[PDB]
Protein backbone atom coordinates (compact mmCIF):
# COMPACT_ATOMS: atom_id res chain seq x y z
CA UNK A 1 0.00 0.00 0.00
CA UNK A 2 3.06 2.33 0.24
CA UNK A 3 6.68 3.26 -1.26
CA UNK A 4 9.82 3.74 0.84
CA UNK A 5 12.78 5.35 0.15
CA UNK A 6 15.12 4.71 2.74
CA UNK A 7 18.61 5.79 2.77
CA UNK A 8 21.46 3.59 3.29
CA UNK A 9 23.96 6.23 5.06
CA UNK A 10 28.15 6.77 4.08
CA UNK A 11 30.06 3.46 4.64
CA UNK A 12 28.47 0.45 5.59
CA UNK A 13 24.82 -1.05 5.99
CA UNK A 14 25.21 0.23 9.73
CA UNK A 15 24.85 4.15 8.59
CA UNK A 16 21.47 3.35 8.33
CA UNK A 17 18.69 4.57 10.90
CA UNK A 18 17.19 2.79 12.92
CA UNK A 19 14.16 3.70 11.82
CA UNK A 20 15.09 2.50 8.24
CA UNK A 21 15.71 -0.74 9.53
CA UNK A 22 12.56 -1.50 11.42
CA UNK A 23 10.99 -0.37 8.14
CA UNK A 24 12.92 -2.17 5.89
CA UNK A 25 12.32 -5.05 8.00
CA UNK A 26 8.38 -5.18 7.80
CA UNK A 27 8.30 -4.53 3.73
CA UNK A 28 7.01 -7.02 1.08
CA UNK A 29 9.45 -6.26 -1.57
CA UNK A 30 12.68 -4.30 -1.15
CA UNK A 31 14.54 -2.62 -4.27
CA UNK A 32 17.96 -1.04 -4.13
CA UNK A 33 20.52 1.31 -6.66
CA UNK A 34 23.81 1.72 -6.14
CA UNK A 35 24.87 3.79 -8.63
CA UNK A 36 24.22 7.03 -7.01
CA UNK A 37 27.67 6.65 -4.90
CA UNK A 38 29.67 4.16 -3.35
CA UNK A 39 29.30 2.27 -0.06
CA UNK A 40 33.63 1.02 0.32
CA UNK A 41 32.72 -0.67 3.62
CA UNK A 42 29.80 -2.92 3.12
CA UNK A 43 28.33 -5.83 0.37
CA UNK A 44 25.04 -6.19 -1.04
CA UNK A 45 25.39 -9.54 0.74
CA UNK A 46 25.64 -8.13 3.97
CA UNK A 47 22.32 -5.32 3.87
CA UNK A 48 20.56 -8.13 3.10
CA UNK A 49 20.99 -10.21 6.14
CA UNK A 50 20.85 -6.96 8.09
CA UNK A 51 17.40 -6.24 6.43
CA UNK A 52 16.65 -9.98 6.13
CA UNK A 53 15.00 -9.64 2.55
CA UNK A 54 16.08 -10.36 -0.57
CA UNK A 55 17.43 -7.29 -2.23
CA UNK A 56 16.87 -6.29 -5.91
CA UNK A 57 19.28 -4.37 -7.38
CA UNK A 58 18.18 -1.82 -10.02
CA UNK A 59 20.25 -0.03 -12.93
CA UNK A 60 20.19 3.65 -13.75
CA UNK A 61 18.49 2.99 -16.67
CA UNK A 62 15.60 0.49 -14.69
CA UNK A 63 15.07 3.41 -12.34
CA UNK A 64 15.18 6.57 -14.95
CA UNK A 65 13.22 4.45 -17.50
CA UNK A 66 10.96 1.86 -15.67
CA UNK A 67 10.55 3.10 -12.06
CA UNK A 68 7.01 3.02 -12.55
CA UNK A 69 6.90 -0.29 -14.13
CA UNK A 70 9.54 -2.24 -12.00
CA UNK A 71 8.74 -0.84 -8.62
CA UNK A 72 5.39 1.06 -8.53
CA UNK A 73 3.12 -1.48 -9.62
CA UNK A 74 4.09 -3.49 -6.88
CA UNK A 75 3.32 -0.84 -4.36
CA UNK A 76 -0.07 -0.73 -4.70
CA UNK A 77 -0.77 -3.85 -2.98
CA UNK A 78 2.31 -4.15 -0.87
CA UNK A 79 4.73 -2.14 1.39
CA UNK A 80 7.59 -1.91 -0.97
CA UNK A 81 10.78 0.08 0.08
CA UNK A 82 13.82 1.44 -2.18
CA UNK A 83 17.14 1.31 -0.90
CA UNK A 84 19.81 4.36 -1.68
CA UNK A 85 23.33 5.40 -0.66
CA UNK A 86 23.46 8.15 1.68
CA UNK A 87 20.45 10.08 2.11
CA UNK A 88 17.84 9.16 -1.00
CA UNK A 89 17.11 12.92 -2.29
CA UNK A 90 20.70 14.29 -2.00
CA UNK A 91 22.52 14.85 -5.32
CA UNK A 92 20.66 12.14 -7.22
CA UNK A 93 17.25 13.11 -9.32
CA UNK A 94 14.93 10.60 -7.11
CA UNK A 95 12.83 13.19 -5.78
CA UNK A 96 10.77 13.26 -9.22
CA UNK A 97 10.37 9.61 -8.55
CA UNK A 98 8.00 10.68 -6.04
CA UNK A 99 6.01 12.05 -7.99
CA UNK A 100 5.79 9.45 -10.45
CA UNK A 101 4.74 7.18 -7.06
CA UNK A 102 1.53 9.95 -6.35
CA UNK A 103 0.33 10.17 -10.35
CA UNK A 104 0.23 5.97 -9.78
CA UNK A 105 -1.74 6.60 -6.83
CA UNK A 106 0.55 5.48 -4.64
CA UNK A 107 1.69 7.20 -1.15
CA UNK A 108 5.23 7.42 -0.66
CA UNK A 109 7.26 8.31 2.48
CA UNK A 110 11.34 8.82 3.40
CA UNK A 111 13.40 7.92 5.60
CA UNK A 112 16.56 10.16 5.71
CA UNK A 113 20.16 8.34 6.26
CA UNK A 114 24.04 10.26 6.99
CA UNK A 115 24.74 12.16 3.26
CA UNK A 116 28.24 13.57 2.25
CA UNK A 117 26.71 17.01 2.16
CA UNK A 118 26.82 17.03 5.89
CA UNK A 119 29.07 14.82 6.64
CA UNK A 120 31.65 17.30 5.32
CA UNK A 121 31.35 19.06 8.69
CA UNK A 122 34.29 16.37 9.55
CA UNK A 123 36.37 18.48 8.12
CA UNK A 124 35.93 21.21 10.38
CA UNK A 125 34.75 23.66 8.21
CA UNK A 126 31.73 25.48 9.23
CA UNK A 127 28.81 24.16 7.50
CA UNK A 128 27.13 27.29 6.72
CA UNK A 129 29.88 28.82 4.86
CA UNK A 130 29.41 26.17 2.04
CA UNK A 131 27.76 27.97 -1.34
CA UNK A 132 26.67 26.49 -4.23
CA UNK A 133 28.09 22.96 -4.78
CA UNK A 134 29.32 21.10 -7.91
CA UNK A 135 30.55 17.55 -9.59
CA UNK A 136 33.24 17.30 -11.13
CA UNK A 137 32.68 15.40 -14.06
CA UNK A 138 35.16 13.04 -16.24
CA UNK A 139 35.60 14.51 -19.70
CA UNK A 140 34.59 12.58 -22.82
CA UNK A 141 35.48 12.63 -26.06
CA UNK A 142 35.80 16.02 -27.26
CA UNK A 143 33.59 17.39 -24.53
CA UNK A 144 35.40 18.64 -21.56
CA UNK A 145 32.80 20.07 -18.73
CA UNK A 146 34.08 23.09 -16.75
CA UNK A 147 31.03 24.45 -14.85
CA UNK A 148 32.41 23.47 -11.29
CA UNK A 149 35.15 25.59 -12.26
CA UNK A 150 32.93 28.65 -12.23
CA UNK A 151 31.21 27.47 -8.89
CA UNK A 152 34.58 27.48 -7.18
CA UNK A 153 34.99 31.20 -8.46
CA UNK A 154 31.64 32.22 -7.40
CA UNK A 155 31.45 30.63 -4.00
CA UNK A 156 35.44 32.15 -3.89
CA UNK A 157 34.84 35.21 -4.52
CA UNK A 158 32.00 35.48 -1.71
CA UNK A 159 34.30 33.82 0.85
CA UNK A 160 32.83 30.65 0.32
CA UNK A 161 33.10 26.91 1.11
CA UNK A 162 32.91 24.62 -2.68
CA UNK A 163 31.89 20.88 -2.03
CA UNK A 164 32.48 18.78 -4.84
CA UNK A 165 31.20 15.59 -5.78
CA UNK A 166 33.44 13.87 -7.79
CA UNK A 167 32.44 11.63 -10.42
CA UNK A 168 31.22 7.76 -10.79
CA UNK A 169 30.59 5.38 -13.22
CA UNK A 170 29.18 2.67 -11.09
CA UNK A 171 28.48 -0.44 -14.08
CA UNK A 172 32.20 0.06 -15.55
CA UNK A 173 33.11 0.72 -11.34
CA UNK A 174 35.05 3.89 -11.62
CA UNK A 175 35.09 6.73 -9.25
CA UNK A 176 37.18 9.27 -9.09
CA UNK A 177 39.51 9.73 -7.43
CA UNK A 178 40.46 13.51 -5.61
CA UNK A 179 44.15 13.42 -7.20
CA UNK A 180 42.21 13.08 -10.43
CA UNK A 181 39.46 16.18 -10.02
CA UNK A 182 42.80 18.44 -8.99
CA UNK A 183 44.40 16.89 -12.14
CA UNK A 184 41.42 18.48 -14.33
CA UNK A 185 40.87 21.57 -12.26
CA UNK A 186 44.29 22.58 -12.95
CA UNK A 187 43.58 21.93 -16.91
CA UNK A 188 40.34 24.25 -16.86
CA UNK A 189 42.52 26.84 -14.53
CA UNK A 190 44.65 26.84 -17.74
CA UNK A 191 42.36 27.15 -20.01
CA UNK A 192 40.00 29.76 -18.63
CA UNK A 193 43.41 31.63 -16.70
CA UNK A 194 40.85 33.33 -13.12
CA UNK A 195 43.33 32.39 -10.86
CA UNK A 196 40.36 30.03 -9.28
CA UNK A 197 42.79 26.90 -8.88
CA UNK A 198 46.26 26.51 -8.58
CA UNK A 199 49.41 24.94 -7.13
CA UNK A 200 48.93 27.46 -4.11
CA UNK A 201 45.66 26.68 -3.59
CA UNK A 202 44.30 24.96 -0.78
CA UNK A 203 41.99 22.23 -0.60
CA UNK A 204 40.65 19.15 1.73
CA UNK A 205 40.16 15.91 0.53
CA UNK A 206 37.39 13.85 2.61
CA UNK A 207 37.91 10.15 1.78
CA UNK A 208 35.40 7.40 2.92
CA UNK A 209 33.21 9.37 5.16
CA UNK A 210 31.34 7.39 7.71
CA UNK A 211 33.64 4.72 8.02
CA UNK A 212 35.52 5.00 11.74
CA UNK A 213 38.90 6.18 10.05
CA UNK A 214 38.36 8.05 7.03
CA UNK A 215 40.97 10.15 5.41
CA UNK A 216 40.67 13.89 6.22
CA UNK A 217 43.82 15.93 4.96
CA UNK A 218 43.86 19.43 3.89
CA UNK A 219 47.03 21.49 1.80
CA UNK A 220 48.09 23.11 -0.87
CA UNK A 221 47.23 21.45 -4.55
CA UNK A 222 51.16 20.87 -5.29
CA UNK A 223 51.53 19.23 -2.19
CA UNK A 224 48.46 16.78 -2.18
CA UNK A 225 47.80 16.42 -6.19
CA UNK A 226 49.91 12.88 -5.87
CA UNK A 227 49.06 12.11 -2.37
CA UNK A 228 47.69 8.80 -1.86
CA UNK A 229 43.96 9.36 -0.16
CA UNK A 230 43.26 5.51 -0.07
CA UNK A 231 40.29 4.01 -1.44
CA UNK A 232 36.94 5.72 -2.36
CA UNK A 233 34.51 7.60 -2.41
CA UNK A 234 36.48 10.77 -2.26
CA UNK A 235 34.71 14.16 -1.71
CA UNK A 236 36.94 17.66 -2.67
CA UNK A 237 36.46 21.04 -1.11
CA UNK A 238 37.88 23.91 -2.15
CA UNK A 239 37.96 26.32 1.23
CA UNK A 240 36.78 29.95 0.73
CA UNK A 241 37.69 33.01 3.40
CA UNK A 242 38.58 30.64 6.90
CA UNK A 243 37.77 31.34 10.09
CA UNK A 244 41.12 31.34 12.86
CA UNK A 245 38.71 28.24 14.35
CA UNK A 246 38.11 26.46 10.52
CA UNK A 247 42.34 26.67 10.05
CA UNK A 248 42.94 25.37 13.64
CA UNK A 249 40.70 22.19 12.94
CA UNK A 250 42.62 21.76 9.57
CA UNK A 251 45.87 22.10 11.44
CA UNK A 252 45.31 20.17 13.74
CA UNK A 253 43.13 16.94 13.00
CA UNK A 254 43.47 17.22 9.06
CA UNK A 255 47.37 18.05 9.49
CA UNK A 256 47.47 21.16 7.23
CA UNK A 257 50.25 23.68 6.92
CA UNK A 258 50.68 25.66 10.29
CA UNK A 259 50.80 28.63 8.41
CA UNK A 260 47.11 28.71 7.09
CA UNK A 261 46.89 29.43 10.68
CA UNK A 262 48.08 33.44 10.09
CA UNK A 263 44.99 34.17 8.63
CA UNK A 264 45.11 37.49 6.49
CA UNK A 265 42.43 39.75 7.74
CA UNK B 1 40.76 6.12 25.66
CA UNK B 2 38.42 6.57 23.19
CA UNK B 3 35.37 9.45 22.39
CA UNK B 4 32.84 8.91 19.92
CA UNK B 5 30.20 11.79 19.03
CA UNK B 6 27.33 10.45 17.94
CA UNK B 7 24.46 11.88 15.99
CA UNK B 8 20.77 11.50 17.08
CA UNK B 9 19.55 12.49 14.05
CA UNK B 10 16.26 14.60 12.93
CA UNK B 11 13.21 13.96 14.82
CA UNK B 12 13.19 10.99 17.47
CA UNK B 13 14.86 8.37 19.15
CA UNK B 14 14.98 6.22 16.20
CA UNK B 15 16.83 8.49 14.07
CA UNK B 16 20.09 7.18 15.40
CA UNK B 17 22.04 5.14 12.70
CA UNK B 18 22.13 1.64 13.44
CA UNK B 19 25.69 1.92 14.08
CA UNK B 20 25.85 4.57 16.65
CA UNK B 21 23.31 2.88 18.93
CA UNK B 22 25.23 0.07 18.92
CA UNK B 23 28.58 1.95 19.32
CA UNK B 24 26.99 3.76 22.61
CA UNK B 25 25.68 0.70 23.86
CA UNK B 26 28.75 -0.49 24.11
CA UNK B 27 30.11 2.61 25.92
CA UNK B 28 31.11 2.49 29.84
CA UNK B 29 29.65 6.64 29.84
CA UNK B 30 26.63 8.34 27.45
CA UNK B 31 26.70 12.16 28.07
CA UNK B 32 24.41 14.36 25.87
CA UNK B 33 23.71 17.94 24.89
CA UNK B 34 20.43 19.24 23.44
CA UNK B 35 21.30 23.07 23.69
CA UNK B 36 22.45 23.25 19.60
CA UNK B 37 18.82 21.67 18.67
CA UNK B 38 15.99 19.68 20.49
CA UNK B 39 14.45 16.16 19.01
CA UNK B 40 11.00 17.48 18.86
CA UNK B 41 9.28 13.94 18.78
CA UNK B 42 11.16 11.87 21.30
CA UNK B 43 12.15 12.80 25.41
CA UNK B 44 15.44 11.34 26.86
CA UNK B 45 13.87 9.15 28.79
CA UNK B 46 12.79 7.21 25.23
CA UNK B 47 16.32 7.43 24.22
CA UNK B 48 17.77 6.58 27.44
CA UNK B 49 15.21 3.35 27.28
CA UNK B 50 16.71 2.72 23.82
CA UNK B 51 20.48 2.97 24.21
CA UNK B 52 19.95 1.49 27.88
CA UNK B 53 22.11 3.63 29.61
CA UNK B 54 21.86 6.43 32.25
CA UNK B 55 22.38 9.82 29.96
CA UNK B 56 24.20 12.64 31.72
CA UNK B 57 22.89 16.09 29.78
CA UNK B 58 25.09 18.63 29.78
CA UNK B 59 24.22 22.34 29.24
CA UNK B 60 25.95 24.69 27.05
CA UNK B 61 28.54 25.74 29.86
CA UNK B 62 29.25 22.58 30.45
CA UNK B 63 30.22 21.70 26.92
CA UNK B 64 32.04 25.05 25.92
CA UNK B 65 33.75 25.48 29.14
CA UNK B 66 34.49 22.32 31.09
CA UNK B 67 34.41 19.62 28.25
CA UNK B 68 37.43 18.71 28.91
CA UNK B 69 36.63 18.31 33.00
CA UNK B 70 33.94 16.35 32.62
CA UNK B 71 33.80 14.07 29.58
CA UNK B 72 37.48 13.83 28.38
CA UNK B 73 38.89 12.51 32.03
CA UNK B 74 36.38 9.26 31.79
CA UNK B 75 37.05 8.98 27.86
CA UNK B 76 40.73 8.56 29.46
CA UNK B 77 40.15 4.42 30.33
CA UNK B 78 36.84 4.16 29.10
CA UNK B 79 34.65 4.19 25.99
CA UNK B 80 32.27 7.48 26.09
CA UNK B 81 29.96 8.90 23.75
CA UNK B 82 28.71 12.22 23.41
CA UNK B 83 25.00 12.59 21.82
CA UNK B 84 24.04 15.59 19.93
CA UNK B 85 21.04 16.21 18.00
CA UNK B 86 21.63 15.86 13.81
CA UNK B 87 24.44 15.31 12.69
CA UNK B 88 27.99 15.86 15.01
CA UNK B 89 30.34 18.62 13.71
CA UNK B 90 27.62 19.96 12.00
CA UNK B 91 27.02 22.32 14.71
CA UNK B 92 29.61 25.33 14.27
CA UNK B 93 31.15 24.86 17.79
CA UNK B 94 31.27 20.93 17.41
CA UNK B 95 34.57 20.74 15.78
CA UNK B 96 36.66 21.76 18.50
CA UNK B 97 35.79 19.69 20.82
CA UNK B 98 37.90 16.87 19.08
CA UNK B 99 41.11 19.27 19.12
CA UNK B 100 40.12 19.45 22.91
CA UNK B 101 40.03 15.45 22.78
CA UNK B 102 43.48 15.48 21.00
CA UNK B 103 44.79 17.45 23.40
CA UNK B 104 43.86 15.28 26.54
CA UNK B 105 45.32 12.19 24.38
CA UNK B 106 42.35 10.95 23.67
CA UNK B 107 41.54 9.87 20.47
CA UNK B 108 37.93 10.33 19.13
CA UNK B 109 35.76 8.92 16.36
CA UNK B 110 32.63 10.80 14.85
CA UNK B 111 29.70 8.62 13.73
CA UNK B 112 26.86 10.33 11.55
CA UNK B 113 22.95 10.80 11.43
CA UNK B 114 20.47 12.65 9.32
CA UNK B 115 20.76 16.26 9.44
CA UNK B 116 18.58 19.03 8.57
CA UNK B 117 21.18 20.63 6.42
CA UNK B 118 20.63 17.33 4.37
CA UNK B 119 17.47 16.32 4.82
CA UNK B 120 16.17 19.74 3.04
CA UNK B 121 16.32 17.40 -0.09
CA UNK B 122 12.65 16.27 0.65
CA UNK B 123 11.45 19.93 -0.36
CA UNK B 124 12.14 18.69 -3.89
CA UNK B 125 14.77 21.54 -4.04
CA UNK B 126 18.41 20.71 -5.86
CA UNK B 127 20.54 20.34 -3.05
CA UNK B 128 23.68 21.76 -5.23
CA UNK B 129 21.51 25.06 -5.57
CA UNK B 130 21.80 25.53 -2.12
CA UNK B 131 24.15 28.36 -1.40
CA UNK B 132 25.14 29.98 2.23
CA UNK B 133 22.61 29.17 4.86
CA UNK B 134 21.85 31.45 7.82
CA UNK B 135 19.51 31.79 11.40
CA UNK B 136 17.03 34.00 11.74
CA UNK B 137 17.52 35.44 15.82
CA UNK B 138 14.52 36.99 17.63
CA UNK B 139 15.39 40.38 17.87
CA UNK B 140 15.96 41.46 22.20
CA UNK B 141 16.27 45.41 23.52
CA UNK B 142 17.68 47.58 20.66
CA UNK B 143 19.51 44.82 19.08
CA UNK B 144 18.10 43.84 15.43
CA UNK B 145 20.46 41.47 13.83
CA UNK B 146 19.29 41.17 10.27
CA UNK B 147 22.37 39.54 8.43
CA UNK B 148 19.93 36.75 7.25
CA UNK B 149 18.75 39.19 4.86
CA UNK B 150 21.91 39.65 3.25
CA UNK B 151 22.23 36.08 3.41
CA UNK B 152 19.45 35.70 1.26
CA UNK B 153 20.04 38.34 -0.70
CA UNK B 154 23.43 37.42 -2.09
CA UNK B 155 22.13 34.00 -2.42
CA UNK B 156 18.85 34.50 -4.28
CA UNK B 157 21.24 37.15 -7.07
CA UNK B 158 23.07 34.16 -7.81
CA UNK B 159 19.55 31.55 -8.60
CA UNK B 160 20.82 29.65 -5.43
CA UNK B 161 18.31 28.55 -2.01
CA UNK B 162 18.41 30.11 1.28
CA UNK B 163 18.45 27.44 3.89
CA UNK B 164 16.95 29.44 7.53
CA UNK B 165 17.86 28.09 10.70
CA UNK B 166 15.08 29.04 13.15
CA UNK B 167 15.91 30.12 16.12
CA UNK B 168 15.70 28.37 19.44
CA UNK B 169 15.53 28.60 23.13
CA UNK B 170 16.48 25.14 23.91
CA UNK B 171 16.75 25.42 27.61
CA UNK B 172 13.48 27.57 27.48
CA UNK B 173 11.87 25.36 24.94
CA UNK B 174 10.65 27.89 22.85
CA UNK B 175 10.66 27.37 19.16
CA UNK B 176 10.75 30.50 16.30
CA UNK B 177 8.02 29.28 13.73
CA UNK B 178 7.89 29.79 10.08
CA UNK B 179 5.16 32.50 10.75
CA UNK B 180 6.95 34.20 13.25
CA UNK B 181 10.36 34.24 10.84
CA UNK B 182 7.96 35.69 7.70
CA UNK B 183 6.52 38.24 9.96
CA UNK B 184 10.81 39.10 11.03
CA UNK B 185 12.04 39.17 7.36
CA UNK B 186 9.03 41.43 6.13
CA UNK B 187 9.82 43.93 8.91
CA UNK B 188 13.39 43.89 7.84
CA UNK B 189 12.11 44.20 3.98
CA UNK B 190 10.09 47.47 5.43
CA UNK B 191 13.23 48.41 7.30
CA UNK B 192 15.79 47.91 4.48
CA UNK B 193 13.80 48.15 1.49
CA UNK B 194 15.95 45.81 -0.61
CA UNK B 195 13.25 43.60 -2.57
CA UNK B 196 14.54 40.61 -1.34
CA UNK B 197 11.38 39.59 0.98
CA UNK B 198 7.72 40.96 0.64
CA UNK B 199 4.67 39.48 0.51
CA UNK B 200 4.66 37.73 -3.43
CA UNK B 201 8.14 35.96 -2.45
CA UNK B 202 7.81 32.29 -2.64
CA UNK B 203 9.05 30.10 0.37
CA UNK B 204 9.11 26.76 1.61
CA UNK B 205 8.13 25.67 5.09
CA UNK B 206 9.17 22.23 5.82
CA UNK B 207 7.98 21.24 9.87
CA UNK B 208 9.02 17.55 11.49
CA UNK B 209 11.84 16.57 9.18
CA UNK B 210 12.59 13.30 9.83
CA UNK B 211 9.58 12.04 11.05
CA UNK B 212 6.58 9.82 8.79
CA UNK B 213 4.42 12.65 8.22
CA UNK B 214 6.41 16.09 7.70
CA UNK B 215 4.93 19.28 6.73
CA UNK B 216 6.09 19.99 3.37
CA UNK B 217 4.46 23.32 2.16
CA UNK B 218 5.52 25.76 -0.66
CA UNK B 219 3.61 29.22 -1.59
CA UNK B 220 3.82 32.78 -1.59
CA UNK B 221 4.24 34.75 1.57
CA UNK B 222 0.87 36.45 1.46
CA UNK B 223 -0.65 32.98 1.75
CA UNK B 224 1.39 31.19 3.91
CA UNK B 225 2.13 33.80 6.62
CA UNK B 226 -0.44 32.97 8.99
CA UNK B 227 -0.92 29.13 7.94
CA UNK B 228 -0.52 26.59 10.29
CA UNK B 229 2.22 24.42 10.00
CA UNK B 230 1.92 21.87 13.10
CA UNK B 231 3.99 21.57 15.84
CA UNK B 232 8.08 22.26 15.79
CA UNK B 233 10.29 22.20 14.46
CA UNK B 234 10.08 24.56 11.93
CA UNK B 235 12.97 25.36 8.76
CA UNK B 236 12.22 28.28 6.09
CA UNK B 237 13.48 28.32 3.24
CA UNK B 238 13.67 30.73 0.33
CA UNK B 239 14.10 29.29 -2.80
CA UNK B 240 16.07 31.14 -5.91
CA UNK B 241 15.15 31.07 -9.22
CA UNK B 242 14.16 26.87 -9.53
CA UNK B 243 14.62 24.22 -12.04
CA UNK B 244 11.36 23.20 -13.66
CA UNK B 245 11.35 19.79 -12.17
CA UNK B 246 12.02 21.92 -8.34
CA UNK B 247 8.51 23.44 -9.51
CA UNK B 248 6.69 20.39 -10.35
CA UNK B 249 7.84 18.47 -7.27
CA UNK B 250 6.89 21.69 -4.77
CA UNK B 251 3.18 21.80 -6.67
CA UNK B 252 2.87 17.64 -6.36
CA UNK B 253 4.04 17.46 -3.12
CA UNK B 254 4.14 20.45 -1.22
CA UNK B 255 0.85 21.80 -2.38
CA UNK B 256 2.09 24.83 -4.18
CA UNK B 257 0.09 27.50 -6.60
CA UNK B 258 0.76 26.50 -10.41
CA UNK B 259 1.75 29.95 -10.80
CA UNK B 260 5.24 29.13 -9.77
CA UNK B 261 5.37 27.29 -12.85
CA UNK B 262 5.46 30.13 -14.63
CA UNK B 263 6.40 32.78 -11.88
CA UNK B 264 9.56 31.32 -10.21
CA UNK B 265 11.10 29.23 -12.89
N1 LIG C 1 31.38 8.29 2.28
C1 LIG C 1 31.75 9.17 1.34
N2 LIG C 1 33.00 9.75 1.37
C2 LIG C 1 33.44 10.65 0.44
N3 LIG C 1 32.67 11.07 -0.62
C3 LIG C 1 31.43 10.50 -0.66
C4 LIG C 1 30.91 9.59 0.23
N4 LIG C 1 29.58 9.23 -0.15
C5 LIG C 1 29.35 9.92 -1.23
N5 LIG C 1 30.40 10.73 -1.64
C6 LIG C 1 30.61 11.59 -2.66
O1 LIG C 1 29.34 11.92 -3.37
C7 LIG C 1 29.28 11.28 -4.67
C8 LIG C 1 27.85 10.62 -4.80
S1 LIG C 1 26.64 11.88 -5.02
C9 LIG C 1 25.18 11.09 -4.21
C10 LIG C 1 25.27 11.40 -2.72
C11 LIG C 1 24.35 10.70 -1.76
N6 LIG C 1 22.84 10.83 -1.99
C12 LIG C 1 24.62 11.19 -0.28
O2 LIG C 1 23.65 11.59 0.41
O3 LIG C 1 25.85 11.15 0.13
C13 LIG C 1 30.43 10.33 -4.73
O4 LIG C 1 30.87 10.14 -6.07
C14 LIG C 1 31.47 11.01 -3.80
O5 LIG C 1 32.24 12.00 -4.49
Amino acid sequence: MVLYFIGLGLYDERDITVKGLEIAKKCDYVFAEFYTSLMAGTTLGRIQKLIGKEIRVLSREDVEANFENIVLPLAKENDVAFLTPGDPLVATTHAELRIRAKRAGVESYVIHAPSIYSAVGITGLHIYKFGKSATVAYPEGNWFPTSYYDVIKENAERGLHTLLFLDIKAEKRMYMTANEAMELLLKVEDMKKGGVFTDDTLVVVLARAGSLNPTIRAGYVKDLIREDFGDPPHILIVPGKLHIVEAEYLVEIAGAPREILRVNV
